[PDB]
């Protein structure tokens, strides 16, 4: 009964997205008459560093590739529901937009976190809708000055703590490859555009997965770097100040060669003169660009969450692909992955025990991917305590995360906060121990079903780990389910048997065609050597 601004706000946010997508539609058709004989589906299909090459060297104007892809992302926008807003004023920016720069005349989306002027960045709730942010977020500036042109901002699940798509003022996102699926998340509406030829480059936040997941069940790149590698100066968040998890943004592309581009356009000068909080480490062309062997560990588990078969194949043919084009492959293991995940993570996050998190959604609809979450935030920590205790031998993955999701005092989160810096040493004493230069991982895969994430709660192992770490790390597509694989899911039974394991058996069945990929990771502040690996992955697994 207490809705009243819940309905109001959702009603304003379809109406601001229906005119949007109305504006855009009716830009692209004006364009479309004046540019009949023009080849637009060669363009859209032009990779990024052929299309800023055309740019640059002036044989394609913006104004084509601005409005081709304008046009392509309302087209794919129909199956999808991936675009929130259309901002406003691009096409003010696509004249006036700085000639030499990197991406000139590249159109780029934006998930709806990071702040444009004029423009909500709701993140799903009613108490975000109605207030424009005053100005553009640090990286948006430099995307800008170096030649870009932000286009729209794409959708995003409910307060973007979760790997499904949808809230209550623009709905649901679907996976463009099959509408049954989640798109993956937080960043959603980034991989069903992106994935679906929507934009050739946009970018994502990560801080349980949320690159690396739409990347993958979408069938594209994308990286989480080291979490203060780039400025979250300007980003819209639901918690602020909690820094033992830290949240990581970075790019989502097609290919590789995209990925590394944006990088390389981002760290300049403008960013650490208009940020000074982050270390002024310039892209390192010579590391990414190399072909010295490496030294690769790889796991085919992480003995949490039991992969699906299209997951163990994926990471077999890339682990073999690899040893014959002559790295050197290496079984390595994270010590304790239950404890970071179950104590560390999970204890970072909810640290509070959620209610922080919860005022976001006083009086306001609790999206259903969203699961029991805020269900279980909700409920006061006695209960917690008491429940946990309870489920503990029947349960003990589920009575583990409630065990750690309770509120605590300032001394223990002291102690919380030191743990992860001695398992981050850790878990760098393995890796040097073994030394090793890159580290081969699974990723959750094929895409999960619709409203199936938010009950699927231990499938954020295989990603939610470098969060802790703070590893960069970064997911390539390399394969598609086999009939075979999608067969073979009948016998998956998990290493726990609880509900996540259940509702994630389901979710992952009926998935034949979907891509599959593999997860790449390296030390902190080697985004570049991350990146060369990746790269060698796209190269021996292409068809
Ligand atoms: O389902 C859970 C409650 N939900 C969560 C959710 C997450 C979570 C954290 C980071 C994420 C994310 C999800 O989504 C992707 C991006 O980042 N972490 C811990 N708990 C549960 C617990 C006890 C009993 C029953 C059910």
């Amino acid at each position: 009964t207490g809705r009243q601004k819940a309905r109001g706000a959702a009603t304003r946010a379809r109406q601001k997205q229906r005119a949007s997508l109305e504006t855009m539609d009716k830009a692209v058709q004006r364009f479309r008459l004046q540019n009949p004989d023009l080849d637009s589906e060669a363009l859209l299909t032009l990779p990024l560093l052929q299309l800023v090459q055309k740019l640059q060297s002036g044989e394609l104007s913006p104004e084509a590739v601005f409005f081709t892809y304008l046009g392509k992302a309302w087209e794919v926008n129909k199956g999808t529901n991936c675009v929130t807003s259309y901002l406003t004023d691009c096409e003010t920016q696509l004249s006036q937009a700085p000639r030499q720069g990197l991406l000139y005349g590249v159109p780029v989306s934006l998930k709806e976190c990071f702040s444009y002027k004029g423009h909500d960045s709701t993140l799903g709730l009613s108490l975000n809708e109605g207030m424009p942010s005053e100005s553009d977020c640090v990286v948006v500036q430099v995307l800008k000055l170096q030649g870009a042109v932000p286009f729209v901002h794409t959708n995003v699940p409910q307060s973007m703590f979760s790997y499904d798509c949808s809230n209550p003022l623009f709905g649901q996102t679907m996976n463009p490859w099959k509408s049954s699926k989640s798109p993956g998340g937080s960043s959603g509406g980034e991989g069903a555009l992106i994935g679906s030829g929507g934009s050739p480059l946009g970018l994502g936040t990560d801080i349980g997965g949320s690159i690396r997941f739409p990347s993958a069940f979408c069938g594209i790149c994308g990286l989480k770097p080291t979490g203060n590698r780039l400025s979250k100066s300007g980003l819209k968040g639901c918690v602020y100040g909690q820094t033992a998890v830290q949240l990581s943004l970075g790019p989502m592309a097609r290919d590789v060669e995209s990925l590394a581009l944006c990088l390389k356009a981002l760290l300049c000068e403008h960013l650490f003169t208009l940020d000074p909080t982050v270390p002024p480490l310039p892209f390192r062309e010579e590391v990414y660009r190399s072909s010295r062997p490496l030294r690769v560990g790889y796991y085919e588990t992480d003995n949490y969450t039991m992969p699906s078969p299209a997951m163990r194949r994926a990471l077999i043919e890339t682990k073999q692909r690899l040893e014959a084009a002559g790295h050197t492959l290496i079984p390595f293991l994270p010590n304790n992955i239950p404890y970071a995940l179950e104590v560390l993570s999970t204890g970072g996050l909810f640290s509070d025990g959620g209610r922080s998190f919860l005022q976001n959604f006083k009086g306001d609809f609790v999206d259903p991917c969203l699961g029991d979450l805020i269900l279980i935030l909700r409920l006061p920590s006695w209960f917690k305590r008491l429940l946990s205790l309870l489920l503990k031998p029947l349960f003990p993955r589920l009575a583990a995360f409630l065990n750690n999701m309770r509120p605590r005092s300032a001394e223990k989160l002291w102690k919380l906060q030191h743990e992860i810096e001695m398992y981050r040493q850790s878990v760098i004493a393995q890796w040097k121990a073994m030394n090793l230069d890159v580290l081969l991982t699974p990723m959750l895969g094929p895409a999960l079903d619709l409203n199936t994430p938010g009950r699927a709660t231990g499938a954020v192992s295989y990603t939610m780990l470098y969060n802790c770490l703070d590893f960069p790390a970064g997911v390539v597509p390399v394969t598609t389910v086999t009939a075979e694989d999608d067969a073979q899911m009948e016998l998956y039974k998990g290493y726990f048997g609880d509900i996540w394991d259940i509702i994630l058996k389901k979710a992952m069945k009926n998935s034949v065609g979907l891509p599959v990929a593999v997860q790449c990771v390296a030390l902190p502040w080697q985004e570049e050597l991350c990146l060369r690996f990746m790269r060698e992955v796209e190269q021996l697994m292409t068809p």
